[PDB]
């Protein structure tokens, strides 16, 4: 129905909108015919009613409508379409085995990611320090990758979910982004876009996780799993340990690298393996290549100790204009920094805390980000061999190896470092890698 | 303190806002630093919230000091500085009336009025139906005109409360107009700003009232009652009736002209009559010129009656550019329209029903006043002779008679009125004209 001034009123007495009502609502916000304040009151409205399952649900699809829906069914692939998607971290290097290790096991990822800009070491940056990796090809290009290979990595070519572009902005200054209904649809209109079949959300938990409480983040879990299959895609949901970074480096090329050595076995840390393992087997199942845990965990042990999987990678990079020998010879093609120093704690202990924030700040703002979109990201910057909590440190352990430009910015990281990892006596209790899976 | 995104926050989670937060905030509207949206959303959770009675008056004062304050204690006068306000009607000329008397028993009125642009007509119009009459007079000038004569209705020279222009926008637009905290707040900033010693609100209440519901119109009248008195001004209102014209007619000319002949006592409307006399008696009360009802409306009738209130309306338009010689030959100098005809009703009967904003648009739409801006108010079209709910009308009594320009928009309006106006077989039973008076 029409008038905006009218939808915002019947949600505001507690009335339920109408798809029709919704659908409308969102198209406005997208042809700039729904001014930012009508936005905001809209916002605020559901941040005092909630809504409904349907409501939820309607949200969404008009906003995944918003834009483009991708759809495979011309290609008759002979396997399923699935993706995962996380709320981020720091060394959260997961999609770069994640694709290739499903595709070797008939599943398609239809992958189009989006970096992130203000604080999120986006993955899209980090696949750009491989030498001519394209990022943008177009739709019949892309079709063609998916088909041959079996996964793409590419950015989003804009007309997604539109809608989204709006809302989240005049959310963001009008205080009403911490409403679970509305960051529900906001996250699978993206994703809901690719024409999945099935899909995995990792949700963090900890410090460096994007709810505040466990309480929240298992909270949020769950209501992304009743849209998205209320939306007809077979989701599930994990809660992912974040209180340190989970890879063993955080940067670009140092991800990229660490990703590889994954792949050939050449060095696999035990909580990126966990995670990276337990996502797999999520859409493994979800897509039905599998019919329970054990049956996908061995399929996904197989292609990763039998090289199809780093082959997979290797076919994907090339197939997107990287080297055609980039996983042999990985060394030659990625950035190397000028200076790379360890940092030592100035006592011997045991790692107690770690701020993943602050070493996530601490890379970009050594050049291993943007805050602006003018700056130009330095793909060779950032940290390895980083401590893990419970790890004993002394001149025999630093707590991570600074790769920087000079000596300056290495100091200014080493200081970094050093302020965000909080030592102690005695080893701290450990916490699970995987803490639940929320599920129907 | 700082960001618009943290003080949304505070209010949005039910806390109560500083007065320097409050007042932060209006001025950033004021001086466009605040979007639409922030105001948009921060009305939302007042809704919610509502606001607390020292939150109330900080956001009455932040918006009043958002512009010019006047202050008469350089001048010396010797008298209270009060002013009454309304809530609009049709017909509703007390305010023509008002100002003289109370100015003729050792008030001074500073009647800064704005019109009412939308559906109402304002004073200010109807006083630019006389020759010359300037609204516009420059500080120095108005100072003069209240010291000497005592009253002076003049336009409001847009720095009084300009906050409340943004803020009213908005709120119009994201249906966060019908809350009491801001409506109390936006009504008063005006008339805080002149001054003022003593107030009285003049709630109107019926059809024609502003609020939907008595029990809503009162709700309102005892919320101003309570942030004015705070903010120091000596406020009461009353709860008038407004299920019909006041006046015995509607327009420009027409109006002044009765105003005239009321204070001249050529012809006083009765309804007209109770309402004028409740709300000036208020006026001397509050104002400290009477001890008490009795007195006070002893003193009123006195000048009503001596001819010294129509000498001082005499004296206003003089000092305000119109002629020296108004009260005496106003039928040479307001404009008189071609067509003036009666209307009847298709049957026989008694008033009964009658819808004040028909009437009022009916105006309007024959030039009584202007939908857009560019339109130039024919200020001598309008009703007369408007027939009082319970008249038994016939060939003998006309409904109204109506002065148009010519024979089309004569037979338009005629249509009009019979159609605002309802006739029964028998007369309704009657309401007060003053129905309570809410006060401390």
């Amino acid at each position: 129905l029409f008038l905006a001034q009218e939808i915002i009123r019947k949600k505001r007495d507690g009335h339920a909108l109408s798809d029709e009502e919704i659908r409308f609502f969102i198209n406005g916000i997208r042809d700039n015919t729904i001014s930012e304040g009508q936005i905001a009151a809209l916002a605020m409205t559901i941040f005092f009613h909630d809504m409904t399952m349907p409501e939820r649900v309607s949200l969404t699809m008009a906003m995944r409508d918003s834009g483009t829906v991708l759809d495979w069914k011309s290609l008759h692939l002979n396997g399923p379409i699935v993706d995962k998607h996380s709320t981020g971290g720091v060394g959260d290097v997961t999609s770069l085995m994640l694709g290739p290790m499903v595709a070797a096991c008939g599943g398609y990822i239809p992958m189009i990611s989006g970096r992130g800009l203000g604080h999120t070491g986006g993955t899209l940056d980090k696949l750009e320090s491989i030498p001519g990796f394209d990022i943008f090809p177009d739709d019949n290009r892309f079709r063609e990758i998916i088909k041959d290979v079996g996964v793409a990595i590419i950015g989003q070519t804009s007309s997604l979910a539109p809608a989204d572009k709006r809302f989240y902005a005049t959310r963001d200054i009008t205080a009403t982004v911490d409403s679970i209904p509305l960051i529900t649809a906001s996250i699978l209109a993206k994703k809901l876009a690719e024409g999945l079949d099935a899909l995995v959300m990792d949700v963090k938990v900890g410090s460096g996780a994007f709810m505040p409480t466990y309480e929240l983040s298992e909270a949020l879990a769950e209501a992304i799993v009743g849209v998205a299959n209320g939306a007809g895609v077979r989701t599930t949901a994990l809660l992912t340990d974040m209180n340190q970074v989970l890879a063993s480096s955080a940067g670009n090329a140092v991800e990229v690298r660490e990703a590889v050595q994954f792949l050939t076995g050449e060095y696999r840390n035990p909580r990126l393996f966990d995670v990276t393992m337990a996502l797999c087997v999520e859409m493994l199942i979800s897509g039905k290549l599998a019919k329970d845990d054990a049956e996908a965990r061995a399929k996904l042990q197989a292609v990763l100790d039998n090289g199809k999987a780093a082959e997979v990678f290797g076919r994907m990079v090339a197939a997107q204009k990287g080297p055609t020998d980039f996983v042999e010879n990985y060394a030659k093609y990625l950035p190397t920094a000028m200076l790379t120093k360890a940092v030592y704690a100035d006592t011997e202990g045991f790692v107690s805390e770690m701020d993943t924030r602050a070493l996530g700040m601490a890379v970009v703002a050594m050049g291993g980000g943007r805050r602006q979109a003018s700056d130009t990201i330095d793909y060779s910057v950032g940290f390895t061999d980083m401590a893990r909590l419970g790890d004993q440190v002394d001149g025999q352990r630093p707590l991570a190896v600074i790769h920087a430009k000079d000596e300056n910015n290495w100091q200014e990281a080493a200081k970094a470092v050093k302020a965000a990892i909080k030592l102690a006596d005695k080893a701290p209790e450990s916490t699970p890698t995987v803490y639940r899976r929320i599920s129907e």
